[PDB]
């Protein structure tokens, strides 16, 4: 299925999305994306829209 990341960083903001078995892999793909965008922080899951966030 379709995962999303909305990402807020100090210095940067972005969305990207992923095609996944479980939202396992897909965590584990964009806690790797928010790696390539040096962004660490406070995640969330909404499971109604398949939706990760992640806040610096």
């Amino acid at each position: 299925d379709t995962y999303k990341l909305i990402l807020n960083g100090k210095t940067l903001k972005g969305e990207t999305t992923t095609e996944a078995v479980d939202a396992x892999t897909a965590e584990k793909v964009f806690k790797q994306y928010a790696x390539d965008n040096g962004v660490d922080g406070e995640w969330t899951y909404d499971d109604a829209t398949k939706t990760f966030t992640v806040t610096e």
